[PDB]
Parts: structure tokens; sequence; C-alpha cells
């Protein structure tokens, strides 16, 4: 059954790869953990992060008719004025990003928020995997970004 144990596992490991990519309409959702993408002890991206960052480069670039609004959100980081300043400092990290991988500054909307409406209990270590994670909205749209701090 060792080998039962192990294979599960693995399938896990080779389900997907962590980030979950819907459609709804005509537009696109991406949902992707921070934990898993952005260190532990501060909000600085990993290279698995920047990977995906790098697939969203790919479609916008593409897509000039389009814009990425990104609106992320952590509660078990800190205090909400804080998680703010971790979001925000995600949100220019994901900007940064974009604009390395040849993205037009003015087709990317990022703002950092901090918790508002969770996912999940904070009060389960499930419920904090759900919640440490980030929303990346594209539709169509000729309307250059706006500024968020």
């Amino acid at each position: 059954y060792y080998m039962d144990v192990q294979e599960a596992k693995l399938r896990d490991k080779m389900r997907g790869t962590g980030v979950s990519v819907t459609r709804s309409g005509d537009n696109i959702i991406l949902n992707m953990p921070n934990n898993v993408t952005f260190d532990s002890s501060s909000a600085t991206l990993k290279p698995a992060g920047a990977n995906t960052l790098t697939g969203v480069a790919m479609v916008l670039k593409e897509y000039p008719k389009t814009a990425v609004n990104v609106i992320g959100y952590t509660d078990s980081t800190g205090g909400h004025d804080l998680n703010m300043r971790l979001s925000q400092q995600r949100a220019d990290s994901v900007a940064s990003a974009l604009i390395t991988q040849g993205v037009d500054a003015s087709r990317i909307r990022t703002q950092g928020l901090g918790p508002a409406n969770p996912i999940a209990s904070n009060s389960t270590a499930e419920g904090k995997a759900q919640n440490r994670r980030v929303e990346i909205t594209l539709s169509p749209l000729l309307e250059h970004h706006h500024h968020h701090h």
C-alpha cells in the first residue's frame, strides 16, 4: 500500500501547477495562492510566482484590447493596515513582473487590499490556505488603468 500512498501524493503534485484558471462569461479569472508564490516571512515573490505572472504577461501582452485587474488579500499575515501594505507590495511586484516581460504598464491595474471577505475561516489551516490567495481579472478594456496606494 506504500506505493498507493506515494502515488496519491504524486497525483496531487502533478495535478496542475496549483494555480486555478477559470472563465466567467467573456472574461478570465485566475486564482493563485500567496503562500506558495510569496515568501512566508514577507511579500517577496518566489520564482514559481514569477512564472505564473509571466504566464499572465503572455496573455495581456498578446491582448492589447484587454486589461488586467489584480486584487489580493491576506488576514493571517498581520493587522489590516500592515496587510494592505504587504498586498500593495505584492501588487507592485505583479506590475513589475508584467512590465519586465514587455507588457505595457497602461493596461496593468493592481491594488493591495487587506482582509474584507475571507473565502474561509482563519480558524483552520485549510482556511488559511484559502485565505492567502489573490484574484486576477482579465477583461476587454481600452481604458487606461488607475492608480492605487
